[PDB]
């Protein structure tokens, strides 16, 4: 049966970002969306993304390690006044596949991941860094990407090198996990 968008096990970091209260949802049409290796804690590091954000008029989803303190105190306050369209959850994962599965979201939404790891800077993250999709569905234990923008070419360059991985492991644990990468890239793909 058909994967229907790439969806992982990590839901809202807050109750208040929940837009479609009948159904315990958030609901973005057209987000942006920011990736970051890091723990988001200080508000004003994200005031570049926010603000390009609100120029073109879009919502936007954060995929971080963690996004907490003053950063997600405001988000939520900021929220519910309706003055801005956020929603934030943690990164899928542990470890390096954590790192793996943050590039495929990248991929998949024509994103740049932000990483501190090799000195990027979130206060100079672009519109472009940015991924985009046609939707995103956020429920208290999961989060659904719908039709990334990404190039095709380069979603399948992705799988490509996930499917040489899957040759060259030798672990049935480290293989299924691999599997899981194929399925949710392909389910996040735009057709139509």
């Amino acid at each position: 049966d058909v994967v229907e968008g790439m969806q992982f096990d990590r839901g809202y970091l807050s109750p208040y970002f929940i837009n479609k209260p009948e159904t315990g949802a958030v609901e973005l049409e057209s987000p942006f969306i920011l990736l970051a290796d890091k723990k988001i804690s200080n508000i004003r590091e994200m005031l570049p993304v926010l603000e390009a954000v609100a120029k073109a008029g879009k919502p936007l989803l954060i995929i971080a390690e963690d996004v907490e303190g003053e950063a997600l105190a405001t988000l939520v306050v900021n929220t519910m006044r309706g003055i801005v369209k956020v929603a934030a959850v943690k990164a899928p994962g542990f470890g390096d596949r954590r790192k793996a599965m943050l590039q495929d979201i990248a991929t998949l939404t024509g994103g740049t991941v932000i990483s501190e790891e090799i000195g990027m800077e979130l206060e100079k993250a672009t519109l472009e860094d940015l991924g985009q999709a046609k939707r995103v569905v956020i429920n208290k234990d999961t989060t659904t990407i719908i039709d990334g923008v990404g190039e095709e070419a380069a979603i399948q360059g992705r799988v490509a090198q996930i499917r040489q991985q899957i040759e060259e492991a030798t672990s049935d644990y480290d293989r299924e996990k691999l599997q899981e990468r194929v399925a949710k890239l392909a389910g996040g793909v735009a057709v139509i």
